[PDB]
Formats: C-alpha cells, sequence, structure tokens
C-alpha cells in the first residue's frame, strides 16, 4: 500500500500528456523498496511504472502478473479463479524482483520495456479496439472533436471536411456532372491538415510564398527561386486553397496580365475528378489540370495487355480536346497530358507484383524495402519481355501521340526514360532513344493544326495523326518556307496481327504546304524494336513522296503488326525533308494584354512547352555526393535544354520522415515529411543538400528552364510530440465507423511539432509583408468558410488544433487511463486532480 502511493500529486510527479495518464505512464512513488530489501525516500531520479502497482481493472492486473511472472523468472501463474489477495502479493513479490533487478542492472530501462511489451499484449491498448478497419490507406482514421471539455486546447471551429472542388460548398456543384460523386474525400494518409481553418490557410499561403521565393529567403540569391507549383492531392483538401494559390500567382506574378507572365510560372493541379478541369476553367485557368480522359485512352488503347486493349478511337475523341480536326488558335481549355507519373502506373504495378508473387495480403502500398527490390527483379525483367505480364506495352506509341498532339502540354516521366529503380539517370530504358528522338523532333517539326483519322484496314484498324507545319491551322492553309519543312505524321496500330490486303492504302493528307514533297522516316518499327533516324542523311535510303494534293500514301509494304519488347502493333513517324539543322518551330508567349479573363491560354506558345517529371519513387539512394539527384541535375542541365524541357517538375524537396508507415516514407520521395520548410536544410533530403538544391535551381535557370515546387498541403508525418485529443473512428469521408469503440473518446496522438524546426523559424513569417503588398488576398471571403484567411496568428508549432485528425496508431481505445468504477478520466490538472484511489489514499 503506502510506500507505493504517489510521492505528491503535482504534474511534476508523473509522465502525463496534457495532464492525463496513459497505460505507459511511469511516476514517482514516495519511497522505493531499494533492492526489494529496504525503503528509501524517492529522489527525483526515482520514477516507477504505474502498472507496477495500479491496474485499470483486476482482470488486467491479472495478465499482468502472469505475463510478468514469466520475465523475472517466477514460475507461478493464476487463472481466472484467483482471489484478489494473491494477485496483490504476486505483484509486490514482482516489485522486489524489480528493484533487485534495477540495482543489479544499474538502470531501469530493461523495465521501461517489459512494461511496454505488455501494454501491447492487451486489447484496449492495441489495434483490436480500433476495429473494424476501413478502406483508408493505413486502415483507418480518427476525427478530432471540435468541442471537448476534456481536450479544449484541441477544439476548433472548422474541420469542415470534404470540400473538394466538386463539393467546395458542402453540396455537390450542379455545374459539373461528369463525375457523379462528391469528387474526393478528406482523409488520405497520416495527420490530416485542416485546410478549412483560416489560420492554416494563411500558413499554406506563407509556405507557398516561401517556396516561390526560396532562393531569396534561404540563399539570398534571387536566381534560385521556384517559378511555379504543383498542387498535390487536390481532391483531398479544402479547395479554398485553389483561390488562395490562384490569387497569389495573380497578385505576386501577374499571370492574369498576359501569357508571357502566365507561362513563366505555369502551375498545375493533381486533380483526379473529371469535375476539376471544368471547375478550374470557370475559376479562371490560373493553373492547368491533367487530361484525365486522354490518359485513360492511351492506357487502354495502347498500354494494356493485348487481350484487354480497347479500340483506337478513344485516342482521338476521349480527351479534353477532340483531335479529329483541331484548328483552333487557342484551345477551349488548357491541360497537361501524361501516360505515367511517379505514382500513377508505377507503384500500382509494383503492388500488382507483390500481391501476385510475393505477399498476398500486402495492404494499400504499405510495402517493405524487401518486398520492393524483390518486386523489381520481376519488373525489370518484364520490362524487356515482348509479352509483358506487368508493365506497359507500346510506350513509344503513347509518347509519339503525347509529343505530337496539339492543345496540351505534354509531361514526360523520368521513369520512361531512365530505370525506375537505380541511380539518378544512371540507366536508360529501352525506349530512351525513341523518346529522345521525338523530343528533339518536336522542337523542330511539331507545329500547326492537327488532324487524326481512324481507318479500318485489313483485319484491324490504324489511326493517323498529322500536324500541318508552323502557321497552318487548316488543311488548306499553305503557309511559307518553314511550313513546308515542318509538320509530321504518326501512324499507329494497336494490334500485333495487323495485315494489310495487297490493295489496301492508308492515304494521309499532310496539308496544303506539302505537295510533291520528299518525306523521310523519324521512327520505324522493326522486328526487334524501333529504329530511330537522327537526320535526313541517316535516312537517305528510305525517302518517299507526297503527291499532287499533299497526300502521303502507305501500303502493306510499310504497315503491318509487330510484337517485340517495344511495340505491340505498329508505329511509324515521318517528317518532311530538308529542315535546317537548327530549325525550331516553337513560339514565344506574347506580352499582349489578356482579355478573356483567363490566365493560361492553350495556344501555340503554350503548346511550345514540355514538362519533365524529374524523379522516380523508386530511385536508389545515393551512395555518394556524385549521385545526388540535384547534383546530377545541375550537371546535365544541357540534355533537358536539348529535349525542349521548359518546365522541370522537381520531386518534393522536404526532408522525408522515415517511420516506414507508408511507401512514401519507406523510399523517402518527399511526400512524407515533418517539417514543411526543411528543404534539405537540417540534413540532406533524398536528392542532396539545400545547397545542392539551390545549385540545381540555378543550373536550370541558366538554361531558361522553369522549376516547379511540389506544394503538399494535405498531410504531415511523424510529429515528435504527443497530445491527447477527443477522437472518433471514421472512414475516409469522416463518417463515424459503425460498431467501432472509439467514439468521442480520449486518444493520444503524435500531434505536435518540435517548436524549433524550420517551421518554427519561418511559420507565418511573411504574412506581414504579404498583407502589405497584396491586401486583396486577405480581403477575399474563402468559399467553404465564408470568411477570409486569418493571418492574425502564426503557426509556429503544429498541434492537433490545426488538424482534422490522424490515421489510427494502434494505441487502443483505452490507452488513456480511466477509473472504471466512476467511468472517469484521471486528471492531473491542479485545481482538479483525480487519481486512482489506491495511489493517493492507501
Ligand atoms: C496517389 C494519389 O492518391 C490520391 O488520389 C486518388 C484518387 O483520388 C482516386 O480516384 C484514385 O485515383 C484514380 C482515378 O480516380 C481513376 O481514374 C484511375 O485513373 O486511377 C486513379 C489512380 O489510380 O486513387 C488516387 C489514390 O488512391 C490523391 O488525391 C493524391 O494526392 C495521391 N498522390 C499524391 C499523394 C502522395 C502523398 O500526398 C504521394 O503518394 C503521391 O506520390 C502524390 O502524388
Ligand atoms: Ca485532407
Amino acid at each position: 500500500a503506502q510506500y507505493n502511493q504517489v510521492y505528491s500529486t503535482d504534474a511534476a510527479n508523473f509522465e502525463h500528456v496534457d495532464h492525463y495518464l496513459t497505460a505507459e505512464s511511469w511516476y514517482r512513488p514516495k519511497y522505493i523498496l531499494k533492492d526489494g530489501k529496504t525503503w528509501t525516500q524517492s529522489t527525483e531520479k526515482d520514477f516507477r511504472p504505474l502498472l507496477m502497482t495500479w491496474w485499470p481493472d483486476q482482470e488486467t492486473q491479472r495478465q499482468y502478473v502472469n505475463y510478468m511472472n514469466a520475465q523475472l523468472g517466477i514460475h507461478q501463474t493464476y487463472n481466472t479463479a484467483t482471489s484478489p489477495l494473491q494477485l496483490n502479493l504476486a505483484a509486490q513479490t514482482i516489485q522486489t524482483k524489480i528493484e533487485e533487478k534495477i540495482t543489479a542492472e544499474k538502470n531501469t530501462n530493461w523495465l521501461r520495456q517489459t512494461i511496454s511489451a505488455f501494454v501491447k499484449t492487451q486489447s484496449a491498448w492495441n489495434s483490436d479496439s480500433e476495429k473494424p478497419f476501413d478502406d483508408h490507406l493505413q486502415k483507418g482514421a480518427l476525427l478530432y472533436s471540435n468541442n471537448s471539455k476534456l481536450t479544449s486546447q484541441a477544439n476548433s471551429n472548422y474541420r469542415i471536411l470534404n470540400r473538394t472542388p466538386t463539393n467546395q460548398t458542402g453540396k455537390k456543384d450542379p455545374r459539373y456532372t461528369a463525375d457523379r460523386t462528391i469528387g474526393g474525400y478528406e482523409f488520405l494518409l497520416a495527420n490530416d491538415v485542416d485546410n478549412s481553418n483560416p489560420v492554416v490557410q494563411a500558413e499554406q499561403l506563407n509556405w507557398l510564398h516561401f517556396l516561390m521565393n526560396f532562393g531569396n529567403i534561404y540563399a539570398n540569391d534571387p536566381d534560385a527561386n521556384f517559378d511555379s507549383i504543383r498542387v498535390d492531392a487536390v481532391d483531398n483538401v479544402d479547395a479554398d486553397l485553389l483561390q488562395i494559390a490562384g490569387d497569389y500567382l495573380k497578385a505576386a506574378k501577374g499571370i492574369h496580365k498576359n501569357d508571357k507572365a502566365a507561362n513563366d510560372h505555369l502551375s498545375i493541379l493533381e486533380a483526379w475528378s473529371y469535375n476539376d478541369t471544368p471547375y478550374l476553367h470557370d475559376d479562371g485557368d490560373n493553373m492547368i489540370n491533367m487530361d484525365n480522359r486522354l490518359r485513360l485512352s492511351l492506357l487502354y488503347s495502347l498500354a494494356k495487355p493485348l487481350n484487354q486493349r480497347s479500340g483506337m478511337n478513344p485516342l482521338i475523341t476521349n480527351s479534353l480536346v477532340n483531335r479529329t480536326d483541331d484548328n483552333a488558335e487557342t484551345a477551349a481549355v488548357p491541360s497537361y497530358s501524361f501516360i505515367r507519373a511517379h505514382d500513377s502506373e508505377v507503384q500500382d504495378l509494383i503492388r500488382d507484383i507483390i500481391k501476385a508473387e510475393i505477399n498476398p495480403n500486402v495492404v494499400g502500398y504499405s510495402f517493405t524495402m524487401e518486398e520492393i527490390k524483390k518486386a523489381f527483379e520481376i519488373y525489370n525483367k518484364d520490362l524487356l519481355a515482348t509479352e509483358k505480364k506487368y508493365t506497359h506495352y507500346n510506350t513509344a506509341l503513347s509518347y509519339a501521340l503525347l509529343l505530337t498532339n496539339k492543345s496540351s502540354v505534354p509531361r514526360v516521366y523520368y521513369g520512361d526514360m531512365f530505370t525506375d529503380d537505380g541511380q539518378y539517370m544512371a540507366h536508360k530504358t529501352i525506349n530512351y532513344e525513341a523518346i529522345e528522338t521525338l523530343l528533339k523532333a518536336r522542337i523542330k517539326y511539331v507545329s500547326g493544326g492537327q488532324a487524326m483519322r481512324n481507318q479500318q484496314v485489313g483485319n484491324s484498324e490504324i489511326i493517323t495523326s498529322v500536324r500541318y507545319g508552323k502557321g497552318a491551322l487548316k488543311a488548306t492553309d499553305t503557309g511559307d518556307r518553314i511550313t513546308r519543312t515542318s509538320g509530321v505524321v504518326v501512324i499507329e496500330g494497336n494490334n500485333p496481327s495487323l495485315r494489310l490486303k495487297a490493295s489496301d492504302r492508308v492515304v494521309v493528307n499532310m496539308g496544303a504546304a506539302h505537295k510533291n514533297q520528299a518525306y523521310r522516316p523519324l521512327l520505324l518499327t522493326t522486328d526487334n524494336g524501333i529504329k530511330a533516324y537522327h537526320s535526313d542523311q541517316e535516312a537517305a535510303g528510305l525517302v518517299r513522296y507526297t503527291n499532287d494534293r499533299g497526300e502521303l500514301i502507305f501500303t502493306a509494304a510499310d504497315i503491318k503488326g509487330y510484337a517485340n519488347p517495344q511495340v505491340s502493333g505498329y508505329l511509324g513517324v515521318w517528317v518532311p525533308v530538308g529542315a535546317a539543322a537548327d530549325q525550331d518551330v516553337r513560339v514565344a508567349a506574347s506580352t499582349a494584354p489578356s482579355t478573356d479573363g483567363k490566365s493560361v491560354h492553350q495556344n501555340a506558345a503554350l503548346d511550345s512547352r514540355v514538362m519533365f517529371e524529374g524523379f522516380s519513387n523508386f530511385q536508389a539512394f545515393a551512395t555518394k555526393k556524385e549521385e545526388y539527384t540535384n547534383v546530377v541535375i545541375a550537371k546535365n542541365v544541357d540534355k533537358f535544354a536539348e529535349w525542349g524541357v521548359t518546365d522541370f517538375e522537381m520531386a518534393p524537396q522536404y526532408v522525408s520522415s522515415t517511420d516506414g508507415s507508408f511507401l512514401d516514407s519507406v523510399i523517402q520521395n518527399g511526400y512524407a515529411f515533418t517539417d514543411r520548410y526543411d528543404l534539405g536544410i537540417s540534413k540532406p533530403n533524398k536528392y542532396g543538400t539545400a545547397d545542392d538544391l539551390v545549385k540545381a535551381i540555378k543550373a536550370l535557370h541558366s538554361k531558361g528552364i522553369k522549376v516547379m515546387a511540389d506544394w503538399v498541403p494535405d498531410q504531415m508525418y511523424a510529429l515528435p510530440e504527443k497530445e491527447v485529443v477527443t477522437a472518433t473512428r471514421v472512414d475516409k469521408y469522416g463518417t463515424p465507423v459503425a460498431g467501432s469503440q472509439i467514439k468521442n473518446t480520449l486518444y493520444v496522438v503524435d500531434g505536435k511539432s518540435s517548436g524549433k524546426d524550420q517551421q518554427a523559424k519561418y511559420g507565418g513569417a511573411f504574412l506581414e509583408e504579404l498583407q502589405a503588398k497584396y491586401p486583396e488576398l486577405f480581403a477575399r471571403k474563402q468559399i467553404s468558410t465564408g470568411v477570409p484567411m486569418d493571418p492574425s496568428v502564426k503557426i509556429k508549432q503544429w498541434s492537433a488544433k490545426y488538424f482534422n485528425g490522424t490515421n489510427i496508431l494502434g494505441r487502443g481505445a483505452g490507452y488513456v487511463l480511466k477509473d472504471q468504477a466512476t467511468n472517469t478520466y484521471f486528471s492531473l490538472v491542479s485545481d482538479n486532480t483525480f487519481l486512482p484511489k489506491s495511489l493517493v489514499n492507501p
């Protein structure tokens, strides 16, 4: 009894969290039974575990001896039958052995840990009370109560959930109907930042500005800023952030004034809902979104297994732009196109491989480093197979359309040019040649109106895609010298068993500027792969002519199906003969004032851009300075120039967390981070040091290339400090989970930043300069909240009050200790102290 009770009931006497007690709390007893022999006065050194002497119920005080009788080598145990009395000596017997084992161990860490192991063995302290799980990527979420007396420092007047672009107002937008859902959901991974909180919005703005001024702020070098941003996980945050970020580009960079200004800071969303493009358009085209339909069309018409491949027509018409005849000087809506990304169609395929040939139950993308490399042997091998079982077919065919299509900024994926695993740019993919050739031809030849045709021939079908040449929007436009020596034609089949009859002819119209002209191949499919023609010269043997009307004509002699590691179907591309070594048909954005109330315009100048996604989730880690990506990037700034890369999308530069709780923090891509401002500052990030970063931004700028910052306002990982919140189990939309036990109940989260990281340094730091120069950003009443941002407080330290909630942590429904008689939390706040009866009054 007595000695065991609490030395005194001050906060100082307990390891508590927000003045609550957890099943893992140690405390300071009055005396310690020194070496279970005699009873000293507790000095401030003398902290013992609570469970050593108190138990939530008797039933738990039971497993506790049993389990602890194991450890210390006592060789008794009791079943459910036993009297209280015995359980109570068993435990004192257990305590002596704990001192005698603390003296002889000269510490008490060995116990820190037999305790923990045991807490873990118990339901209410363990995932079991967290079920049932749901389809959240990490199995479940906890939503934090807005109003709890128990945890008032964690209250909030916001935590408005699910305000995606479609649902920004708390009701599905009537305007946009292609996606009939509400267009996203709130909880994605880790600690969900509540971007419906006006103070937080302000802070995202702070952060945005900082990124965009990185050079000035961090290196004092105006030449090292990020030019643009990518908004990550749009469909999982409050869309207010879109007017916020849009407002900022307009106020600080003037993108709304003319295209030249707009294109120098060209920014994108990652927004998957079909509703997000029209949404963004009506919002003023202040950044551009992906073309989701065209991506899907390429995926299914070209990349999928031969038996799951669809017809080719969708390559022409399932897109934001119908490319049957695209003759518009400016497209109705701007966008970027891609076939693969760092996540889309990469990490999927790896998960496919694990699930299929390594771990059957693997969850979401919570892979191990193990599984991954195991997976990559299968994958790299399939990459070279003609019959692919996991990886894409026809990569070159997809890039041929992406790089010649009109009315979209094509984004090339690093991993389609270099190996998805492996040191930065160390190994070229089998497609690097064709892609590079296209990239280079694009600069020289791709310009003008477009026509695409789908023709049924032989036993299958082909499509033709043609670009008329610089400054001919129409088939009848005749243009000038340069028109004559520009344009291109791509011909594609998606069926290895394509056969033309002898009489069959694919008659392509190349445009008025092209009568009676010699053309030569650029790429041709061959039995083993695809053959690239780097100049007129190199292709002298294979010239062919257009006729009187500017038509190229093709025959069984040219077109037939193939099956090799590169092509499953048919690819042919032709270009006019006689273009100057240095011919360049791209075109510069004009400074003429914009008058349509949009910022970005999909015109010839925007089509002149190419975006490069310059990383891979699955890159090797650098073994040495020379291998750091940002080091390598600076050194190869010329290749990108040579490819026509105008916008370099860098990976997120935040220093990665390493808890391993998701793929992101296993391979450290930079989407999982604890410090928003720590861009390789406190230690190198996967890609190099903050200085290596600066130099790579500088290198790219030296070529005039723009550099994009991945803005990640959705979540944060691995917060160092604990906090107690009032929590509820919820699925990804924030709906309470049926039959869960965690319902408005205290939970200990990892919800606090260190108060002394970069965040502490820069949080809210420029709010003041921002309100001074751009007062209108702070005038706007944000849509979901009805009110402006609130810069009146700075976020110096993240804490649960700025979050919506968190992924379950496996701590349990009863981790915060409760008197079961009264059903009350124990509390150590000094006016209101409430302690386990035995410990205070024995
Ligand atoms: C990875 C990505 O996930 C989140 O987006 C999800 C979409 O909301 C879901 O729709 C589904 O997207 C699918 C499309 O609806 C469907 O058309 C089909 O094409 O497949 C699409 C993807 O398979 O799945 C997506 C994820 O389940 C989220 O909005 C986005 O942030 C996520 N990407 C970023 C997230 C992080 C961390 O923030 C990193 O892992 C990624 O690399 C980021 O790019
Ligand atoms: Ca969110």
